[PDB]
């Protein structure tokens, strides 16, 4: 809704940076709204679905088994590591791992993840050989949270993600369990709580992902609807403002807002 859109320019205006938008409609892919949605924006933790989403892929060929146990040392613990650190001794599971890295967005559990992998360069490779030619993961934790400007390391365009996203959860890459592991993790996002999820009403379904980096960085991916089913795909990012957390908490749940208000 054009409603919205101008709270996306008035979130510009306030924050005093760019905010990329981006609405797309779950089921026939028809794209609903888009602000600067062929620019690139930080991904922050929102790479962690997309990593997961690899994750999944490997279990479906058999490459890997969510059961499968990963120890790991004292020194792979990276900073903000909240399930991580509490498991040395008996390590963690594919499958904890991933639920930490979506729910909690612990940095040690994503690393950990990308070595399965095999690194940030395949996770790009990922991507691309799925059809998304734009997004590109670069760094490790924490380090693909610098968003220095201009920088298109650790980056991705609203309009790439979306339709990657989507893909991701209800496209034919992965199998019918993985779309719904994946969406489950989502839906049961943590840390997400001042934004799209603040201006949900009560009955609606929500499966997200948010992200915060330096410079003013801060982003969210979400597939939602009424009625407990997801019928929408929302992306939103942000970078460059000097604006607190707080502010950039409530400019993007203001966003939200009107796109519940204009349904």
């Amino acid at each position: 809704h054009p409603e919205t859109l101008v709270k996306v320019k008035d979130a510009e205006d306030q924050l005093g940076a760019r905010v990329g938008y981006i609405e797309l409609d779950l089921n026939s892919g028809k794209i609903l709204e888009s602000f600067r949605p062929e620019e690139r924006f930080p991904m922050m933790s929102t790479f962690k679905v997309l990593l997961c989403g690899a994750v999944l892929s490997r279990v479906d060929a058999g490459q890997e088994q969510l059961g499968r146990r990963i120890h790991y040392s004292q020194n792979d613990l990276v900073e903000y590591s909240p399930v991580t650190e509490k498991h040395l001794t008996d390590g963690m599971t594919v499958r904890e791992l991933c639920s930490a890295a979506i729910t909690m967005s612990d940095n040690t559990a994503a690393n950990l993840l990308l070595t399965t992998i095999g690194g940030p360069k395949e996770l790009t490779a990922f991507l691309h050989n799925m059809g998304d030619h734009v997004t590109r993961l670069d760094r490790w934790e924490p380090e693909l949270n610098e968003a220095i400007p201009n920088d298109e390391r650790d980056t991705t365009t609203p309009a790439a993600m979306a339709t990657t996203l989507r893909k991701l959860l209800t496209g034919e890459l992965l199998t019918l369990a993985s779309r719904q592991q994946l969406i489950d993790w989502m839906e049961a996002d943590k840390v997400a709580g001042p934004l799209l999820r603040s201006a949900l009403p009560a009955g609606w379904f929500i499966a997200d992902k948010s992200g915060a980096g330096e410079r003013g960085s801060r982003g969210i991916i979400a597939a939602l609807g009424p009625d407990g089913k997801p019928s929408r795909i929302v992306v939103a990012y942000t970078t460059g403002s000097q604006a607190t957390m707080d502010e950039r908490n409530r400019q993007i749940a203001e966003i939200g807002a009107s796109l519940i208000k204009h349904w």
